[PDB]
């Protein structure tokens, strides 16, 4: 069970931009693991999300370690491994990631793109879901795939709507 808050993008077209990348995984391999998290949210709401180079982005995704500026410091390895703000302006929407963690993309401890569909979906306005099963839930869990809960679809859809077109 979910347990949404208020905050929400009064706009389906959002975009984004990735401000730094991790030593641990190739570039290619990190641009799309948060693609393919966008790629989530956007298979069941009317949302767009549109990677940018430069200039005014909604989301800002940073990799960031301990004391970054923004009031909440990271841990070092383990414990908190990213946080993400929820949709507004300035840091809103934003998400960061520890970098004190080794991000993979793989079953190897913390598979980049599982985090960061569940921090994405606070970007967007999602809350947190009891469900051990939802990609919302609290704490980290790898069932080597990463798709949404019936939660998770309930949650984003009561927020943005649900989309038109089928999935692939
Ligand atoms: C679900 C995860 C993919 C992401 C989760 N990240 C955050 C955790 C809260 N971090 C955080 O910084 O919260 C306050 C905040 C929120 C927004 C902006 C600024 C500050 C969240 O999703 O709400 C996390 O780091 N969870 C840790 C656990 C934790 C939770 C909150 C705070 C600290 C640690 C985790 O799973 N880590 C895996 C290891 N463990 C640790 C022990 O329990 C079993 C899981
Ligand atoms: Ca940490
Ligand atoms: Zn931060
Ligand atoms: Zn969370």
């Amino acid at each position: 069970v979910l347990t949404e808050g208020n905050p929400r993008w009064e706009q389906t077209h959002l975009r984004y931009r990735i401000e730094n990348y991790t030593p641990d995984l190739p570039r290619a391999d990190v641009d799309h693991a948060i693609e393919k998290a966008f790629q989530l949210w956007s298979d069941v709401t009317p949302l767009t999300f549109t990677k940018v180079s430069e200039g005014q982005a909604d989301i800002m995704i940073s990799f960031v370690r301990g004391d970054h500026r923004d009031n909440s410091p990271f841990d070092g390895p383990g414990g908190n491994l990213a946080h993400a703000f929820d949709p507004g302006p300035g840091i809103g929407g934003d998400a960061h990631f520890d970098e004190d963690e080794r991000w993979t993309n793989n079953f190897r401890e913390y598979n980049l793109h599982r985090v960061a569909a569940h921090e994405l979906g606070h970007s967007l306005g999602l809350s947190h879901s009891t469900d051990i099963g939802a990609l919302m839930y609290p704490s980290y869990t790898f069932s080597g795939d990463v798709q949404l809960a019936q939660d998770d679809i309930d949650g984003i859809q009561a927020i943005y709507g649900r989309s038109q077109n089928p999935v692939q």
